[PDB]
């Protein structure tokens, strides 16, 4: 009987149709990566586990796809690659020039819904201002703009979590609460306030503790957040810099205050992002922000300043979808060559091979078969022209060809 | 302390460097396979362990990476991409329009050494006739030729099967021990004769029957084959046809025949090849072959023809190598935008965004720096061109441009 024609489940097949959606959407990843001038890296699928084990009760971390080798090594299928690029920037220690700019498009992975996603990374290494945080939202919105969407149809929220560090710390919550908090609070707009405020009280929050994080997160605006903090908190001079600097780019349309954004994962320390349809049909479209403690988690010597971001290749897809800019764009060739019998087929190899030489791509005619399905086939590949390859007309140094989107033509001619 | 800075067991970091060698690669069999109107697909590099269960002894399924999931799947990292190929090809039915051309550079995997490589795979679909293996061995001639080297570096060894089959029937054999002496014949080269004749013992085949294969294995040519078997015997129509096919394309100095390739896998069922370098200090470049097979024994209704190879990342990366043909290529960037200081850095981001908006890689410097040490980063960097934003030109709409492989240039002529 049949094998199993599925694929493993919460796993995607690409076959050719589905694979040049995703390499249209890689295809910018990458142009927009180049376009800020970002290196791409890549490391293992497969990481240790102990790499990822980070106690705050992170969704990324209970989900974890993980196994034991048959030689009892704790190793998982990664769940995302900011540990693994830390891994890499700590191998290389000094000899690593600073800044560094460094980007991937990992597929990550998941065991609970879709099992594995791939996910456009992008990282700025060894800079402390803002100005990392600027570059990667506009590298984000970049490339949503170069997707077709607009400022009118996404934007990016941002906040920093250093206005909640201080609530927490001025609350005498010791800061080792202060990644699981976060985590919680992450859960906030999804799971109502009752969920999330009895999660904070069984890591021991009081309720007055618990009210101070409830307001600060509702603060609508930059000038709420000063009267709180003040105009000299480390979080409002950042944010202000941070907007001012993507008006200047020209994104100011795409971006704004939400004091409400967290992200889910232990490591953020200050400036923290996520994007979002403004219709408010679909989940975070990528989302980051800076991690200046994590290179000292592992171990680094000197405290490595690095912000980035993930984002994945589903939700925008979905949104893509929506808004109509995902036309299914057919296969293409330049040239199909066509024997006109299979004793032309030496001939039209030569042919083939000159039409290739000059760069162009182009098929030949593989199995036996009529002049006319050759064109049906032709037509079916997409191609631009087809080269007919005949006896009378190989006697005179030429072709016969035919534009699809029949004149004789010199050898020489042809490209 | 340190995390473990090393990657898991067997496996590769592609840090920058590393990676522009891999990209390099990559680049070459895309463009390849675009010169020779394949379209790219890819599958989940987790299947099921059943897709690799053939019974035939072959070392690619007994090193195979394989676990069992929290629900009790038995699954594996793929060692190869054919079989999900055709699990692809199966799903896809009579909607499948033929013949296809189908690639993908996927990473496959091993346990034991490196446990994984990344392989480009290359496969025609549908396709009766020998031209499918002459468009194949020419595709995997141009990645070798495109990557600087000639057919005095390397080749492309070629042999039928059929031959083999025949000596197998005739000698009363039953085809089902078949693919099994393929796979202990395909050892011939690398361990004793000793050694290969004791493990067709073990699968039942007399003494005679081993002498049989020896011979035929070591006939030096066509017109030897031809003896042995007849000048049409399926194989020497074939093979003929494939080398006049190959010489017609342009390739006669990069193809020859060796009947002693038969490759390791089950499947094959007619010609096989495997390219070589010419010094005989390296493995198998690559290695393919037809397998006319192998959808039926899935479960297809109807038979389908299928021919292809792979061409692994590791063996000729070390072949590259030792011809001098792997120069680092630093990391480039055409412009790197330089605050004079901290006060232009809103104007120098306008100009980063009329840069980036002609299509040009451009830096900015984030940090806060000295104009020499931003030009000593435009230099590390690999910039083209620094464009230094400072207050005296920018009153006059102008920037200092400095070409790096300082004249006032107005705005829009930066572009
Ligand atoms: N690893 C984060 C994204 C990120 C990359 N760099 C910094 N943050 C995530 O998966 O959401
Ligand atoms: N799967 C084969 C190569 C191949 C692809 N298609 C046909 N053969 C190998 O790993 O050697
Ligand atoms: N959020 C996620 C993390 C890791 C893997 C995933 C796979 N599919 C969807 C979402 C994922
Ligand atoms: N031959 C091979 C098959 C599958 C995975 C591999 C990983 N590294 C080297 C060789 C491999």
């Amino acid at each position: 009987n049949m094998v199993e024609t599925e694929p493993v489940q919460g796993c995607r097949d690409f076959p050719p149709e589905a694979m040049r959606c995703r390499r249209h959407l890689f295809d910018v990843f990458h142009a927009t990566a180049k376009t800020f001038g970002f290196e791409e890296y890549d490391a293992p699928v497969l990481e240790s586990e102990e790499l990822y084990i980070r106690k705050a009760g992170e969704e990324i971390t209970e989900q974890m796809f993980n196994f034991i080798t048959k030689g009892g090594h704790r190793v998982a299928l990664r769940p995302e690659m900011t540990p693994s690029l830390a891994r890499l920037l700590l191998g290389k220690g000094r000899s690593l020039l600073l800044p560094a700019k460094w980007y991937s498009i990992p597929q990550c992975w998941r065991y609970e819904r879709r099992r594995e996603h791939y996910q456009w990374n992008m990282d700025i290494v060894g800079v402390k201002s803002v100005s990392a945080e600027v570059e990667l939202v506009c590298a984000a919105c970049w490339a949503m703009r170069s997707l077709g969407l607009s400022s009118k149809d996404v934007g990016i929220k941002v906040n920093s979590r250093k206005v909640l560090q201080t609530v927490v710390e001025q609350a005498g919550v010791t800061s080792d609460k202060f990644a699981p908090v976060c985590v919680i609070v992450d859960k906030m707009e999804k799971i109502p306030r009752e969920e999330v405020e009895a999660q904070l009280a069984v890591l021991g929050l009081e309720p007055t503790v618990v009210d101070a994080i409830t307001t600060t997160l509702s603060l609508k605006s930059i000038d709420e957040i000063a009267q709180r903090v003040g105009e000299e908190h480390e979080a409002v001079k950042e944010l202000r810099q941070f907007f001012e600097q993507v008006e200047a780019y020209g994104y100011g349309d795409w971006v704004l205050f939400d004091a409400s954004v967290v992200r889910g994962l232990a490591y953020y320390t200050g400036i923290v992002f996520e994007g979002f349809d403004r219709e408010g049909k679909f989940r975070a479209l990528c989302g980051g922000g800076r991690y200046d403690n994590l290179l000292t988690t592992y171990g680094s010597p000197t405290p490595i300043p690095c912000a980035g971001f993930g984002f994945g290749d589903c939700v925008i897809v979905e949104l893509l979808q929506e808004k109509r800019l995902l036309p299914d764009i057919p296969h293409v060739v330049d040239d199909v060559v066509i024997p006109f019998d299979e004793s032309m087929r030496p001939h039209a190899l030569a042919v083939l091979r000159r039409l290739r030489d000059a760069g162009r791509s182009a098929d030949i005619i593989l199995d036996k078969k009529k002049v006319v399905q050759a064109f049906n086939y032709a037509d079916r590949v997409g191609a631009v022209r087809a080269v007919l390859v005949a006896p009378e007309e190989w006697e005179r140094g030429e072709v016969q060809v035919k534009m699809l989107r029949g004149f004789a033509v010199p050898l020489d001619r042809l490209v």
